[PDB]
């Protein structure tokens, strides 16, 4: 192995200029091979294996349904129920003017549109269907009155009205209309704030929830074609336009998001890539600042970083040459290289520096140090690369794409540092007293140190008791990013489909035989198929709505009201807030309180301005008539058979053929926070050990999960093996072999250890920096062995001269480069490759007068 | 020269031994006599671990005001019905009652439901639920009148048929309608008819609330304010299980009474512990007498090596009384450790005398002769062995504290004990293997492979340590089977037992309402009650709505008593409401037909079979409605919410003589967690301790005493290496062998560690005592080792055999498997640990035998 290595440098060093031109082509053709097939994908099913099982699981609720992987939901948020469902209708209205163009796909709000506007009334249970319709037939008079105000004007005249005469008559109570007057009174100070607002008439009649933000849902599913244009912005982007156009969403109050399958898919690597393109650069500068500190030869800086982007085109070159596809995880790979593979430069290039000066020549200092940096070169890359490979046999296209374009990285920058940069080294032509009490405290003190830490890293071996694992993908993902923040808004919502998974069935009839088998589960909770929206007995729930709207309606659709002039408007709201005051006082009890409140803000709503008063109105009163109008369309249902069902949500569950999928929300008791990991995993683990058919949802990621976890238990298996039996060969002593696996197993204590102390979980993207260091573990022992075989009567003195430690500011620059990543996952692996670092480097310094 | 110390000790104890003999055989005496007089047992939980001075202060100011609170032992009588099992309560109540004035036990009372409770009860329905409630028993009275009017069978059947007759067929009452009690008494029918016990409760089918299974009864008796634990009475404990022993209406009302409590729950661990331990004890002894046999075959030897470990045993327990006293249930496993770690130091003495006897020596010159070299290796295994116990006396785990101290003084008498009493013992008296070829062969051939193999695939198990988790709460340490746990486990979803509630003290009633008014504002607090909220609402309206009830609901409940229907009526009226089930199941069709014809079958059958089999049915359907009526007409008639209504004991448990009122806060359970549940019962605690931090006594008070033992246990960790660490470099003084003996310990203390996650152990607080503990015999039998590994470095296999080391891990091994045969975990997994932690150092000395020596 010596030998070959000081052959392949002496014909680098025999013909200079042929190397040169030689590589620049080599350089060209890798520039040109990279642009001619570079590519960047973003899916998220291709960064891990799953086996043929729970493809064709996945693929059979795709194939079916072709459209449910590709819908996205629309949330439309405003801080009223109706002007969120009124802000729905506007904007489900205009994504229909386009989905008929071909411009996206079907458009509905599953939420519930006019179908459910009209028969919502239908789908609830026989009792309280009858109990909703009493309460509807009592309010006849309130309604009465409410229909016909003119508005502002008239709401406080409705106001005034019931607390002049109706009190002293002893029919209405103050007490009771406490919970109207302390959300009437909270309304109209927002208005005197400044701040937007909406009197909601749904939460202080009907609705028990009085949930701050209330939202409404539309999904867009995708174009019957697809493939993506660079004209078709898609369906993504048309949401944006036609909300943009409608404008009317901010007099609305409403605000469109979005999520789905490929916004977030796509947004988690705009995460990475914020700042990266120029997070990059810099480290470029930190490395050339560290490659001036070891080699401070400019003939030879400028030589060294050719070497070093020759090797990284050809890097990326070779790389779309065998995987085709750049993903997220492996775009790091970049990084990486500059951070390890210029070590090769740095080490290899300070002995040719320390050779001129020791008193060698053009031929003997080139050949002089490669038989120095001969089979240490070849130890350490070959131990690089075994560890990158060490996730390629296992099923994580995530990291086995990243290992293979950094482990074949690895020879190639060997090959680089090996024949280009003696080239350039031909043609180009070429004290420390701070660390004086360091080592006088380290060398007179290094015989019990070792055994001092090697005590507290076994009295810290119970804290590995508490090392804990982190189980859900949603902590990495970048929370804060616009399509994960919808994702955790809505996860409390009940058509939300975020947390439930999908079962496929033959038939419908099969689907609800499987249905209830799921609802006898502790943990399912809520199943929808198609029958779930045909209610049980409509006729006897109709003739209840027919009587109650026999006597609403009439009362429903009255005759407009009369445009009030501003000085009736000041009148009703002084009228209104004195007569608040005196009903207060005359009658004492719990809504006194409330009620004085009111008469303090009335009164200064009635002596304030009048642009705020056409504002408090539009707060007030088209809030009334958007939920008059939805009581006026919800007291007319018809009958709901199958086939008086709408075409497309039969498509949403029925396909061609009979196959309907079962949905199944878990039972999230009310405590429990809708994401959390134990009963997520809990809900999924039972209801796919009642039903094998089951993915979807926190089914598919808990699988995804234990297929990763199988992962680097393998990989960190598979390096030591690759490692021990590489070591095994170069170095044939066993005494060599275990001189540089114990301090491995040190080294990986302690970061384990540290951990603990320094309170961080080892997630997902966190634990792949675990395999990666032994191959750099044993790496920079030897670039450490190496520093002081020379002399080892100052190991810090030592380790500075021969350039191991400038070694490691490269490499340490490399890994705070993925720590400043912006994306969470990302910033988690960087965070342990670089706190693993440094318990290696001290580890060394502390740990070798054993093995050494 | 510590060698030639033992030395003088050994060759003194030579040439002379009736000194020796009779020396150490009157200290036996006086040290058996010492274990006799003073052998105390304490069962009370907070002896096994200590708090800080301040935690001490909330956990006796909620005492001195509260002295009954503590060991209020709640009996549960759970009946198959409610009115069977509330009325149960009412049979064993009266009768403690009549002792809890005698002075045999403390006063007595039912936190459920007492009289006070069953008549305010409706007091304490919200507003609007008592409004509706009121008014639906308006229309239940011509129901509850033909109810009232047949209390009997043959009664209830007719009424039952006269519903089923012209009232279905106007419409009046719909058959759909009839599915509770249709389908229910269908159930209770066919149980009776099974010849299984069963009740018809006509509560939780007219009320029809909750439909739990076994309807639980409560009765709080309180202890003696003289307690002095006498044995003519046995005390409240056993006197609730002697009353309703002989009460039997309880094996009638259909209700057994399980109990449990503070002290009473803390000595069935105890109990729970010695099991068969005392058997086991026993069993140990021949465990290891087999091993002795093995190692030094000859009769005087093994006579020795027994005399003289009785000698160590007995002076450890009687030193170990004299400076710490208390034997709680850690402390009381200090025996086991002792005959496996004190016959380990003889073991290693005994052999190797005989061997250097046997190479060609007289007796005299090898009992001083084998002290020489074995003066430094029993020395460095006992004080490192017990520097591993010492790690635990500087801090407040008195459990371990406690232990520790008993073990240290048994390892540094064992020794002394050893080196002088079995060599004069042994001066009075005078006295191949081929299986191992092939192991042997291939371990010694290949000890370059098996090392690096092995501390390879070490470095590769490091990632399983990711998956090592602890288990926080003591309740599974706890013994799940014994009568006092058992039922505090059942009692999870019943809110009036509330077994897992902070108790915050307050200064008055209008800051205990401060205090647990503004806790409800938390999202894990849901309950928090005071006596003012025993005061029910601000209910005179509800006084209006019920007297309005009353004055129509009670004419029909006090009916003349009804004159006993015979026997010849009853197959008649049977067979008259079932072939009228059978016909108004099927001529009136709807869903209540398929429960409508399942009565009627069950029904006709039940007038088919005996007098007695329809007096059994009486029993569980009419017994029943006497006792259902005569529960609503006590709950009809409240009186006043006023606060001097409450009786004198709610005053006096729930606010203080002093004024000082308490909170119990039960927490917020969603209804689908478990109330038992781990992670969201330490939520609840850190909450309200973090809110208001006068808060102490359930969760919290479990959750800190946690936390406490985990910074004992991770200083005895760190403290047991310094310790050992420090005691290796004083003793070998080369580098190189202290080196030579930790890199192993951290070898093996990891794998351990990596097995914890491959077999899946759990690591809890009886589990994780053998982590710092395992670090002196980690050293200790590297002691042994390699002394094996002197002679016969090659068949190292065969030479740790018959050297000693085999031998002496079979005293260990036995030792650690006797803690894992008792019943309770927090002995048993103790056991699990150590001999799993073992089999890393008999292993793994061997594996690493090139780095050892």
């Amino acid at each position: 192995v010596t030998s070959l290595i000081v052959r392949l440098v002496a014909w680098s060093v025999r013909r200079p200029v042929w190397v040169v031109v030689l590589s620049l082509l080599i350089a060209a053709f890798s520039g040109v091979y990279v642009a001619r097939h570079f590519k960047i994908n973003t899916d998220i099913s291709k960064l891990v294996d799953a086996e043929p099982q729970w493809a064709a699981l996945s693929q059979a609720v795709d194939r079916a349904f072709p459209q449910r992987n590709g819908t996205i939901l629309a949330v439309v948020e405003a801080p009223a129920p109706e002007f969120a469902t009124a802000a729905a209708h506007a904007l489900t209205e205009s994504l229909q003017k386009q989905a008929a163009a071909g411009r996206i796909g079907p458009v509905a709000e599953p939420g519930g549109g006019p179908f459910f506007e009209h028969n919502g009334l239908l789908f609830l249970s026989p009792q309280q269907v009858a109990d909703t319709t009493s309460q509807l037939a009592s309010a006849r008079p309130l309604v009465n009155e409410l229909a016909k105000n003119p508005s502002l004007t008239g709401l406080a005249t409705t106001l005034s009205t019931t607390l002049g005469q109706p009190l002293l008559t002893g029919q209405v109570k103050l007490p009771s209309m406490a919970k109207l007057l302390s959300r009437s009174a909270a309304t109209v100070d927002d208005v005197l704030a400044g701040k937007p607002a909406a009197f909601s008439w749904r939460a202080l009649v009907d609705n028990d929830a009085a949930r701050q933000p209330a939202r409404a849902f539309v999904t867009v599913q995708p174009v019957v074609n697809y493939g993506a244009l660079k004209a078709g912005a898609q369906t993504s982007d048309v949401i944006r336009e036609t909300a943009r156009a409608l404008d009317l969403e901010k007099r609305y109050g409403a605000v469109v998001r979005l999520t789905g399958e490929q916004p977030l898919a796509d947004d988690e690597f705009s995460s990475v890539e914020d700042g990266a393109a120029l997070n990059g650069v810099v480290t470029l500068l930190v490395v050339f600042v560290i490659l001036w500190l070891a080699l401070r030869s400019k003939r030879m800086i400028a030589s060294v970083l050719v070497t070093l982007f020759v090797g990284l085109v050809v890097t990326a070159a070779l790389g779309l040459a065998m995987v085709g596809s750049l993903n997220m995880i492996s775009v790091a790979f970049m990084v990486l290289f500059v951070g390890l593979g210029v070590d090769f430069s740095i080490q290899y290039g300070v002995k040719y520096r320390e050779e001129r000066f020791r008193g060698e020549a053009i031929d003997a200092a080139l050949i002089g140090a490669a038989h120095s940096m001969g089979m240490p070169l070849a130890l350490a890359t070959t131990a690089v690369a075994a560890s990158f490979f060490s996730f390629i046999p296992t099923a994580y296209r995530g990291v086995s794409e990243l290992g293979l374009i950094a482990g074949v990285g690895m020879f190639v920058a060997l090959l680089t540092t090996l024949t280009l940069l003696p080239a350039l080294l031909r043609l180009f032509a070429p004290g420390f007293p701070w660390l004086a009490p360091v080592d006088d405290y380290l060398d007179r003190h290094r015989k019990p140190i070792l055994i001092g830490t090697l005590a507290v890293v076994i009295g810290a071996l119970p804290l590995l008791a508490f090392l804990h694992f982190d189980f859900n993908p949603l902590h990495l993902k970048d929370p804060h990013s616009e399509s994960m923040s919808t994702l955790l808004a809505l996860k409390d919502s009940p058509e939300a489909a975020v947390n439930d998974v999908t079962l496929l069935a033959p038939s419908l009839a099969d689907a609800d035989a499987a249905a209830k088998r799921l609802d006898a589960l502790p943990e399912v909770g809520r199943t929808t198929t198609l029958s779930t929206f045909i209610p049980a007995d409509q006729p006897e729930k109709r003739a209840a709505i027919a009587t109650a709207a026999s006597t609403l309606l009439p009362a429903l659709t009255q005759p407009p009201a009369p445009p009030a002039t501003d000085a009736q408007r000041v009148a009703a709201l002084k009228r209104a807030s004195d007569l608040l005051g005196y009903a207060a006082e005359d009658h004492p009890g719990p809504g006194a309180a409330a009620a004085q409140h009111l008469s303090q803000s009335l009164a200064k709503l009635a002596a304030a301005d009048s642009a705020t008063r056409d504002r408090a109105e539009r707060a007030f009163a088209d809030t009334l008539r958007i939920a008059l109008n939805q009581l006026a369309a919800l007291l007319q249902p018809q009958e709901i058979t199958r086939d008086t069902l709408p075409p497309p949500l039969v498509r949403d569950w029925v396909a061609p053929d009979g196959k309907a999928l079962v949905q199944i929300s878990p039972k999230v008791p009310k405590g429990v926070d809708p994401n959390d990991d134990t009963m997520l995993r809990h809900f999924a683990t039972a209801v796919k050990a009642a039903e094998p058919g089951a993915i979807g949802g926190p089914i598919s990621i808990l699988h995804s999960a234990n297929t990763i976890i199988s992962a680097f238990l393998h990989a960190a298996l598979w390096s030591i093996i690759s490692i021990t039996i590489l070591l095994w060969i170069t170095l044939r002593r066993f005494g060599d072999v275990l001189r540089t696996l114990v301090p491995l197993l040190v080294s990986g204590i302690v970061t384990l250890e540290m951990c603990v102390v320094l309170g961080m979980s080892l997630n997902f993207a966190n634990i792949i920096a675990l395999p990666l260091m032994l191959g750099v573990g044993v790496a920079f022992k030897v670039y450490f062995v190496m520093a002081w075989r020379a002399g080892q009567t100052g190991l810090l003195h030592s380790s500075l001269t021969h350039a191991v430690l400038f070694s490691a500011a490269t490499t340490a620059t490399a890994f705070g480069s993925l720590w400043l990543s912006h994306h969470p996952g990302t910033s988690s692996m960087g965070k342990l490759l670089a706190l693993a670092l440094t318990c290696t480097l001290i580890g060394a310094v502390v740990f070798q007068p054993v093995l050494m």
